[PDB]
């Protein structure tokens, strides 16, 4: 491993705006229907075991890629979740969803 893989942060929280990489650009997730099940799926992708949804975390820019995300909670990826068409939203970045992963 690189040295970069020989450090880690344990027993705390990673909290912030949830972003997703689609069509070669980072974009954000509207908080419409964004819930703990969605947050857990998102956080699982980063190797965490639980996510809590933070409504209207805000602060993003550019594309809003996802809206009305409706995960069962058991998906390995947001790509497996039911949601609006990618890039189909009626949102602004004040509504950008966040997560507290742990």
């Amino acid at each position: 491993a690189p040295l970069a893989q020989r450090v880690r942060i344990m027993g705390g929280t990673n909290r912030g705006r949830a972003e997703v990489y689609y069509n070669n650009e980072w974009g954000t997730i509207c908080d419409d229907d964004w819930d703990n099940n969605d947050a857990t799926v998102f956080c699982r992708m980063l190797g965490y075991s639980r996510g809590r949804a933070l409504s209207s975390y805000g602060g993003g820019s550019g594309n809003i890629w996802l809206d009305n995300v409706n995960c069962r909670g058991t998906e390995n990826s947001l790509w497996d979740c039911s949601k609006n068409s990618w890039g189909n939203h009626n949102c602004v970045h004040n509504e950008d969803a966040g997560v507290e992963c742990s």
